[PDB]
């Protein structure tokens, strides 16, 4: 997250910090017990053995309640950037109280409209190409940008009906690496989307893109 402020403890009680090599390397989202919801870029075709999911924390390497993961579901019609999401089941099931809660999802077929505020977290890069990440989750809040006007930065075949844009034309605000597939959600705390992919991060013009949770909810609701 650049521009970000310090999540509090309860912001997000279904985020995720996953691992990868005990290392840094995506977010996600708690959608019940056993699953998870994230960017199949983050999983897709990688030995799963390398990945540790940690819920109920705002660090990403002590607290909370951890699970190895006992298989990955990409998107059917995962393609590039397109339909950039995964079911993961975990080995280990973690119950909702505390600092834990389960996503609610953004209706089937619904779009986040453009100007509407979203707030996005992870434990990503502060800077683009940032090495150092932080321990503590960090928030954002940007605008949604609408369709047509990520689609003039970033062509008009690179924008599908499965992503939303969102971040602010002057930049300084935006997902990073690190990030992917971690939650986007709405002024209500609905989960709306995954962080999954743009040009650099908090560039001025370059919009950062998210799987959209509204236009995948069939995938979502028969695996999970
Ligand atoms: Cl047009
Ligand atoms: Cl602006
Ligand atoms: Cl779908």
């Amino acid at each position: 997250i650049v521009g970000g402020t310090s999540a509090s403890a309860g912001d997000f009680p279904f985020i995720v910090s996953i691992s990868r090599n005990g290392g840094p390397w995506c977010g996600g989202s708690l959608l019940n017990a056993n699953t998870v919801l994230t960017a199949a870029h983050c999983v897709s075709g990688y030995a799963q053995s390398g990945f540790q999911i940690r819920a109920g924390s705002l660090s990403r390497t002590s607290g909370g309640i951890t699970s190895s993961l006992s298989s990955v579901r990409v998107h059917p019609s995962y393609s590039g950037n397109n339909n950039d999401l995964a079911i993961l089941k975990l080995s280990t099931s973690i119950p909702s109280g505390g600092n834990i809660g389960y996503a609610r999802l953004a209706a089937s077929g619904s779009d986040p409209v453009a100007g509407s505020s979203a707030t996005v977290a992870g434990w990503g890069a502060t800077s683009e190409g940032g090495s150092s990440t932080p321990v503590n989750l960090l928030k954002v809040t940007v605008p949604i940008v609408s369709r047509a006007t990520c689609r003039a930065q970033y062509g008009t075949s690179a924008i599908t009906n499965q992503m939303f844009c969102a971040g602010v034309s002057s930049g300084g605000k935006d997902s990073c690496q690190g990030d992917s597939g971690g939650p986007i959600v709405d002024s209500s705390n609905t989960l709306i989307g995954a962080v999954s992919w743009g040009n650099g991060c908090a560039r001025p013009n370059y919009s950062g893109v998210y799987a959209s949770v509204g236009a995948l909810r069939s995938f979502i609701d028969t695996y999970a």
